[PDB]
């Protein structure tokens, strides 16, 4: 009843170009069964809505990567927020979303933008440019650390441990066991940033701390709590945004509507968070048995849900691979849907609408003058080197 597929969607033929194989997920049937590594499959939006909201069946306690913490250890100690269901998983957070609230985002927009229209203007200087590690890479650097309170030394570690973060999620492949092989110095960099003294006033992680006497958490979890943020916060920006800028190169037509209207920028990036889905894929363990697009699921099965490929489905979406920055975009599932929906998604829709507004306001072009070279990542979407020419309004 259920189809059973030879295809891998952790291998690098796989990352290197992903939408024929997801094509292939999406017809064989509602969900399939991934012989490669033991899990069920959906690749629907369909499925892949419900699955994200039914957390009582489909649960992320057991982890949201291919291991379940039943069977294995996890890595590192799980997530408070990630790896925890309903009802432990609610009181962080709330924390975590009266930290990345309305009101903290008024009080950062300010410098969040001017950061963004000083980098494009630094960049017009020199012309051609890496759009990862100068604009992608450079610009989330440049606001997000100071935003959490972190001093100046040892930075260097925050996108190599977020690397590790999101290939941990995957299967025990190469990149997974390469990754945590070198992860020591990373952990301990930012398991020593994590407590309450190394956080600087007024940013997201002393604002953490500052919440353990409200009987929501306790001193003990806002490390933790800290760690999910400089786990998930950094690296996310830096796909969302370089996936963005790769939009604009490759679709000159809707970099000139952006300049005719800049108001467009927030749903220019969101709708770029869509088209390349930069968090590809997470899984749940079932709960019990279960009914799923005619297939019975057994309990304590991983379900494996494809994000990019629910972003894609022509089921849901018309013409979804084309790049429209007035698509109505809501329902994506590119920031998740249900309880563990991203609780940062305000910081970073943030960061991408006054990038977005920046290059609106100051860019004419956008020309790929150089090799394309793609990131590999068991979690993440997103390139290694993007080399383009910046032409000024
Ligand atoms: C374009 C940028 C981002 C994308 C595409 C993204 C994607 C996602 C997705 C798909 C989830 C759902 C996980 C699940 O269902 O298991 C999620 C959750 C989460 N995200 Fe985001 N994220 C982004 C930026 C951020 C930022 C900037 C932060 C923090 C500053 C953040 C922190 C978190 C946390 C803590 C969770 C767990 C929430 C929970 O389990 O309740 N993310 N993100
Ligand atoms: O709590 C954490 O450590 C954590 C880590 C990664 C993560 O990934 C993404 F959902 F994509 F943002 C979310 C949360
Ligand atoms: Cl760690």
């Amino acid at each position: 009843t259920i189809p059973h597929l030879a295809i891998d969607p952790f291998s690098l033929d796989f990352f290197d170009d992903p939408y024929p194989d997801q094509q292939t997920l999406r017809d064989a049937g509602p969900v399939v069964y991934l012989d490669k590594w033991n899990v069920y499959g959906v690749a629907r939006y369909a499925e892949v809505h419900a699955v994200l909201n039914d957390p009582t069946t489909f649960c992320s306690s057991r982890g949201v990567g291919l291991s379940d913490f039943k069977k294995e250890k996890p890595w590192r100690p799980p997530s408070l927020i990630l790896e925890a269901d309903p009802p432990a998983h609610t009181r962080p957070r709330a924390v975590l979303s009266k930290v990345l609230s309305p009101a903290t985002m008024k009080t950062i927009r300010d410098g969040f933008a001017a950061a963004a229209d000083a980098k494009v203007d630094e960049l017009l200087q020199r012309g051609c440019i890496d759009a990862i590690a100068d604009l992608a890479e450079a610009y989330p650097l440049s606001v997000f650390p100071d935003a959490m309170g972190l001093k100046q030394e040892g930075r260097e570690h925050l996108l190599p441990y977020a690397g590790l973060v999101f290939n941990a999620f995957g299967p025990p492949n190469e990149l997974r066991q390469t990754a945590i092989e070198r992860s020591a110095p990373h952990q301990a960099y930012v398991n020593e940033q994590c407590q309450r003294p190394n956080l600087a006033p007024g940013g997201f992680g002393a604002c953490i701390h500052a919440f353990t006497d409200t009987g929501e958490i306790t001193p003990d979890e806002a490390p933790l709590l800290v760690r999910s943020l400089l786990s998930a916060g950094l690296d996310t920006t830096v796909n969302g945004i370089g996936a963005a800028v790769y939009c604009l190169a490759r679709f000159p037509g809707e970099l000139q509507r952006l300049r005719s209207d800049p108001t467009l920028a927030r749903n220019a990036f969101e709708e770029a968070v869509r088209f390349e889905s930069p968090v590809q894929t997470f899984f749940r363990t079932t709960t019990r048995e279960v009914e799923l697009g005619g297939a019975v699921i057994g309990e304590g099965e991983k379900v494996l849900m494809f994000l990019g490929s629910a972003n894609r489905d022509p089921r849901r979406w018309s013409d979804p691979d084309l790049y429209d920055i007035t698509r109505k975009t809501s329902g994506h599932v590119g920031f998740g849907s249900g309880v563990h929906m991203c609780v940062g998604q305000l910081v970073a829709r943030l960061e991408g609408e006054v990038m977005l507004s920046a290059l609106a306001r100051k860019v004419a072009a956008i020309d790929i003058d150089g090799p394309v070279k793609r990131r590999f990542n068991n979690t993440l979407r997103g390139l290694e080197s993007l080399p383009v020419k910046l032409t000024p309004a």
